[PDB]
């Protein structure tokens, strides 16, 4: 078990566009292209990300394009952020999985708003960062997602997953 295979199980993969949870258009391995409602626009975030004209379609390997492209750009993301970064580097490897999960997910911002989840991670305080974490519309918008990661933090182990 490693990032990609935890992320490709929490998003799962699809060749062609579709609405994510929150409505807005994805596609691939939990590639969100636009928040806007327009699936013209959607298109056209497309053709750009894969460089053709795709028509709402892509290949398997087109997906895996961006999955790479987007799990880097989130890792980068943390160690990019002055609050981030030194959490992230004061844990071990599993449970960096689990913030780049997050990262993943929701984006930087998302994650900025876990201010006082990620002082008691910093403290090693699992079980009770994981109860704050719950406090959340994250949680309460995407539950079975949230508890595995929410796990996985409070376990430090791939159990949630396998
Ligand atoms: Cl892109
Ligand atoms: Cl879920």
């Amino acid at each position: 078990m490693n990032i990609f295979e935890m992320l490709r199980i929490d998003e799962g993969l699809r060749l062609k566009i579709y609405k994510d949870t929150e409505g807005y258009y994805t596609i691939g391995i939990g590639h969100l292209l636009t928040k806007s409602p327009s699936l013209n626009a959607a298109k056209s975030e497309l053709d750009k990300a894969i460089g053709r004209n795709t028509n709402g379609v892509i290949t398997k390997d087109e997906a895996e394009k961006l999955f790479n492209q987007d799990v880097d750009a989130a890792v980068r993301g943390i160690l990019r952020n002055a609050k981030m970064k030194p959490v992230y580097d004061s844990m071990d490897a599993v449970r960096r999985a689990a913030m780049i999960n997050m990262v993943f997910q929701m984006g930087e911002t998302g994650v900025a708003g876990f201010t006082n989840s990620m002082r008691m991670m910093q403290q090693k305080r699992w079980d009770e960062a994981a109860v704050n974490l719950a406090k959340s519309r994250w949680y309460n918008q995407t539950p079975n997602r949230a508890k595995r990661v929410i796990t996985t933090f409070r376990t430090g182990t791939w159990d949630a997953y396998k």
